[PDB]
């Protein structure tokens, strides 16, 4: 029961044109809210948070977007939030995919998503 | 300008959660009338057409079918029908992606629509 999501990788920063209904059900965020926006909307707890959350790591964050940069796949962890601001760990992978011209179309996100105890 | 197109490989018969606007527009069918449907339509002439239309390449849609029932790539072109029943040559290219688990739970589907000669038409 994983979160799907894609991105368009023509378009700048990544913007999300699909997610699936777990993502939603998890998430609390409804694909109308989302479409169009870059993912890391995902590691501030909740919209009146207007920044990354200190306790998201900022090393999973840059390597992800080194990732990205460099056109691999990444997997790792990290603290994303529920619209509802409750923590929710997310073990994430991301796949690029080729559409013919050896050039990457879109990235594919995969979200396993973990409760976690802690107290914010 | 590629179509594009995610199906769940878990639930049965790879229904399609997902269709881009190039998808839309192209084949003539809006996301509304696709979604839980298998992409196998898209074989028949038009939404009024139950089975797979005899120009359609057999050998092809076996090929296609295989390398799902594999968890590999395809690669390769067959015939489609616009909701009008207008013909489309569609360059196809399947992607399984890996869940958790070292399982498939979703393909992505690029279609690059090209020129036929093919025209059933009056
Ligand atoms: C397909 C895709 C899915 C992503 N899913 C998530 C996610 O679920 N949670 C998250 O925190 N970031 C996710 N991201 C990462 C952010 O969009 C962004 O790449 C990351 O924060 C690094 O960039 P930045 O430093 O500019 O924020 C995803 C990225 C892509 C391309
Ligand atoms: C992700 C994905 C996208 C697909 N896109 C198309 C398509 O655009 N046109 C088409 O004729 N078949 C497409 N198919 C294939 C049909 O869904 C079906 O797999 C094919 O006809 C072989 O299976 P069948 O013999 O049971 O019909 C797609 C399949 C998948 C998994």
């Amino acid at each position: 029961p994983c979160g799907f999501i894609v991105t368009d990788a023509v378009e700048p920063d990544q913007p999300i044109i699909y997610v699936n209904t777990v993502f939603e059900m998890v998430t609390g965020y409804r694909a109308e809210e989302v479409l169009g926006r870059n993912c890391r909307f995902l590691q501030c707890r909740g919209p009146f948070a207007k920044r990354r959350h200190p306790l998201v790591d900022s090393m999973v964050v840059s390597e992800i977007r080194k990732c990205i940069d460099e056109g691999i796949e990444f997997q790792g962890e990290l603290l994303n939030f529920r619209k509802d601001g409750s923590p929710l760990m997310n073990r994430l992978r991301l796949t690029p995919i080729y559409g013919d011209d050896d050039t990457i179309t879109h990235i594919i996100g995969i979200q396993f998503f973990i409760e976690t105890d802690i107290d914010l």
